[PDB]
């Protein structure tokens, strides 16, 4: 049985994260999204896995993977969903959307035994987004109607094609979903351990994962669940609160407080800062005194521009989404929902009250 | 013996605190000002206590007070005089101003034995405010001069009276004052021209809570005199504690916190990790103090939260306030002169070299807010992130630059 | 053998430090620069030491030094040449530039035995600044070329001379230089045309303190070489200490403090609670470092205080300074190019990728002040709360936006 993972989108809705990485390598704890997919396919025995990507997303993927077939897309644009065609298979195949996270693999294992065409569906609370599966009287696919303002049922297209899905399901469309899955993963996929190094006068409570070569210095105080990734350097006198995820080689410093945030590879928050309910991408540097607001005065849900459309995040508390290789000056101030583009620089003292462009030098 | 507490001012001079509570419920440690009064009256045996309030806030008082008589004032005319006109007594009564804090009750106990009209006087360093008692050659009340500028003595009206039904006569005689009010003090002045009106000098600690920095004053004094080192709450390891520290029940204090007394930590409060409470920090109830937050000589009222990266010095923060991360208060002027505060539109020295801010109830500050010395921020205000607050801020104001 | 220390420059290049002290009293750890000089002279036995200063600051030097000879410079004519014209010596003398720090004294000891004119030279990486010594075929002084651009060798003038009375002759011969000064180097250049003038190469550590970041340079070196882990002070529990840490007497260090050496904590200082001193923190004397304050690679001079919520990196803060809560120093530029500093009105690279600020004596910053890399702030300045300091700030300036 062949299998295909459909990347090749350009996750615009997941900017600024996707300015610098394909959505396939969105980190969930230590591992990129696509690795979970490959991993769970192999638990069904699949072995021959191909990823449909776009040049010049073309690898990248090659650098990152890893004994797997990388094949590009061509060449009009639409689908659905692609194209599709760039995949070469005779007989059957397993097609899986490359922006899915799913917990168990059991329904994929089950679906590949069948010789009829079959697809997986999943129940959700918000079927008015996603494509709803309408079934006939013998529970086969009548049609997939999409955006149906008037949703016939709660059963939607789970995006695995060759059955109702059981476990945890999430597509990573908008940036705050990066928080969603990472919270879930920290709750479900990993367990209290310490392969790193912790000094005296460090308080630790609840589920705390400390990976190898991670240093945690005196005065630090950790309230779980927390994930501290390999090579990270915490403290002295840091404070990590529940659902802090530091994916790899992160610097958290004196008088710095993190909460319910995903902070990606190599990013550093060295002094006098509070990061709440945020996603900070790779190789970011916060200047001393950089602060993120995560609550609006009226306590209404924080809104975010996603493809130029102003949209509720469904979160009462949401911070910022910082792109890769951003540097903030000292005493920077960032407002709720704000997106800051990859490679931006925020001039000292700035109050960031609007989205900031790729490469922008935002100085007042 | 009946007793009346006069509590139907709108304490304008105590704004912003009084935007959201009657001055009678200004917290001194865990207890409201009026409760100390009722408490100390009962130590004299008084039992029948009535509070003259203004409808509305009639009702408030009803919610808060339990088996004490709540009676409103007549809505036409204002004044302490107008207040007892709504008071029904009898023969004698004990009248006490509802903005007073006094330590011992001994002179009230003493004064209520006499059957002459008598009032209590008290020596202060600034008699040019308050009403000065001028006495005759036999130490009875000649007259009460209001804010004399040329003060005959230091002995001023302590605002505890024992008075007979005759005052109601003199209350009709006298008419409205310069500020549009029916001053009881005028009535007493006629009464002393005369009944013989006896003037008992007060011994202990005395303070009226007129201006907002007096909230700090009494609370320091209470922490120094009325309570003693204890811990009914929970303290983690690596918490340093020095001096007088009171930790009330259900109060959590987390590792890294460092406390230099005297400090009062009220019930339900959550301190740390890595907080720093310095001398005369008063957290009245259910306060959140967080990582890299430092408090000093400040009264922080019910339910207010300072969760990150802030310094609060020499300030009064009222109830259900929220400081955004990085909110700072300045408490010293560049020239080190005494910090000035606008009180009823008048710019006035606080007598303090170090004074921070007075924040009203339900204020929220954004992150990286910066507040200057002496500033008043009105109840329900919102300060925009990054704002520099260099002027008083209105009730409800969205101050955004 | 007489000796003269030349200390009558303006040290303009070392502003703002020199607004309030002569360069001779730039602190290197606990001791002023000149004391190291005197100290190391005496290790050669010299005993009769004179310092050529500028009246006033005559001044000063008298208050700080006895009984070392203090002698002013004369006639509204400047220069090292003008300096020794005020120096009175028959026969020989040792002349040493009063802005030098040198580790060993061995070459001075050696040079004073000779009876020829001799000077010390020293190899450096940047000989295009400084005066290069060109030697003849028998290693005596051919000439000193000033800032050659095409540097013949790496061997430059170390600014220690042994000279005979003959120099006074050559001092009258030569006349004013391009920059309006009487250069002693010109006199020595004539003298070498010739007396035979011997050039001894210097061995150890050598540094002139011309620009403000050199204060950091020597202080790092001193902390690495001249002092060793000890604790004559007091340290509370939950204080972490790593690496070389010097704690002088009457210094208090409170719980939560975390120290990563090498660090020097001068006498009388008060650290913590929850402070964080990182490598090459030098607190020279009586310094206050407070909660949620972090210092790094910085020299912080007598009596200065950083009490709350601040980060000082790669900076020099002079005496009796006060940083308001939330005062931050930026030490890195966005492009990571070397930080530039105005030095005598010329914009100049510091050679440092990471450089913070140079704060003059008696400066006060308001809360939430924000200071940019390379910035100089003049003595006695005041920075208004919330200000972003993005330019040099004047002596006495009230910088408010
Ligand atoms: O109409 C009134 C006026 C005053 N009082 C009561 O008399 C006592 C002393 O009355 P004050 O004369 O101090 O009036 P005030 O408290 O409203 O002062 P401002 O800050 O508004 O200037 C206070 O406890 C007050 O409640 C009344 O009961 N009714
Ligand atoms: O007129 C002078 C000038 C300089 N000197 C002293 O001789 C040595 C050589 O001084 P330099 O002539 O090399 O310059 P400078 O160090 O004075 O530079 P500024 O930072 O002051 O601009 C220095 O230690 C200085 O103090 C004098 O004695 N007299």
């Amino acid at each position: 049985m062949k299998a295909f993972i459909l990347a090749a989108g350009s996750g615009e809705r997941l900017e600024p994260i996707t300015h610098t990485r394909p959505k396939a390598f969105v980190p969930i704890l230590s591992k990129p999204l696509i690795e979970y997919q490959i991993e769970y396919l192999r638990k069904c025995g699949i072995r021959d896995i191909t990823v449909i990507v776009s040049s010049k997303n073309k690898e990248y993927f090659e650098k990152k993977l890893k004994e797997i077939s990388i094949v590009t897309q061509k060449d009009d644009i639409k689908g659905t969903g692609a194209a599709i065609l760039s995949a070469k298979f005779n007989d059957e195949a397993l097609i899986i959307n490359g922006d899915l996270f799913f917990s168990n693999e059991k329904e994929i294992c089950n679906i590949i035994t069948l010789k009829e065409n079959a697809i997986i569906g999943v129940k959700v609370s918000n079927p008015k987004d996603y494509g709803v599966l309408v079934l006939d009287n013998q529970n086969n696919l009548s049609k997939i109607i999409e955006k149906p303002e008037i949703p016939p049922s709660n059963l939607i297209n789970a995006g695995i094609y060759k059955i109702e899905y059981e476990g945890y399901w999430m597509d990573i469309g908008k940036p705050w979903n990066i928080i969603d899955v990472n919270k879930w993963a920290l709750d479900n996929l990993v367990f209290s351990q310490n392969l790193g190094n912790v000094e005296d006068n460090v308080k630790i409570k609840g589920k705390v994962i400390i990976e190898e070569d991670a240093e945690i210095k005196s005065g630090t105080y950790i309230e779980g669940p927390v994930y501290i990734g390999k090579g990270s350097e915490i403290g002295p006198n840091s404070y990590l609160r529940p659902y802090t995820i530091l994916v790899e080689k992160n610097k958290i410093g004196a008088s710095v407080e993190v909460k319910e945030s995903v902070i990606m590879e190599g990013s550093k928050i060295p002094h006098l800062s509070y990061v709440g309910d945020s996603v900070i991408a790779e190789d970011v540097n916060f200047g001393a005194g950089t602060l993120i607001a995560n609550l609006r005065f009226d306590e209404k849900e924080v809104k975010v521009n996603v493809k130029g459309k102003r949209i509720s995040s469904g979160r009462r508390k949401l911070g910022a989404f910082i792109g890769g290789h951003v540097r903030t000056g000292i005493n920077v101030t960032i407002l709720p929902g704000v997106k800051i583009g990859a490679y931006a620089r925020i001039y000292p003292g700035a109050v960031v009250n609007r989205d900031v462009g790729y490469g922008e030098f935002f100085k007042v």
